[PDB]
């Protein structure tokens, strides 16, 4: 169906952008430098370039809902659905991903050499098959 649901989450002061491909459950995540509109759109545009996205479901905060993001999503032909943080219409799935992801990161932290490596293993655990 091409719907992705995204949010940022925080881990020890680092910012992690997370997406779930709604129809399959596939999880994507990347550490991003700052929680800002510019940094968020840069990371989203490249996800959009790599995957065939028809709709993006986000919260309504200034990092996901702003004129730059609006322009990118309109140029890319992506419908934008949004609502308050944690809302069940556009954020239910990724909220629960974020809770689970960060438990896995905690599990892998002592088993890895960096947060980025712990994140990769956490995402692999969520995607495991």
């Amino acid at each position: 169906m091409g719907i992705w649901q995204m949010d940022c989450t925080h881990f020890d002061g680092k910012i992690i952008l997370v997406g779930i491909h709604v129809e399959s459950g596939y999880i994507w995540a990347q550490i991003i430098s700052q929680e800002t509109a510019d940094c968020t759109v840069k990371a989203v545009l490249q996800l959009l370039s790599a995957h065939n996205v028809t709709e993006l479901q986000t919260d309504n905060g200034p990092n996901f809902k702003n004129q730059k993001m609006e322009g990118v999503l309109n140029y890319m032909g992506v419908k934008h659905k949004f609502g308050i943080p944690g809302n069940p219409q556009s954020q239910a799935l990724v909220e629960n991903v974020n809770h689970t992801l960060k438990v896995w990161i905690q599990k892998f932290l002592p088993e890895t050499t960096s947060l980025d490596n712990a994140l990769s293993l956490a995402v692999h655990s969520l995607n495991k098959k």
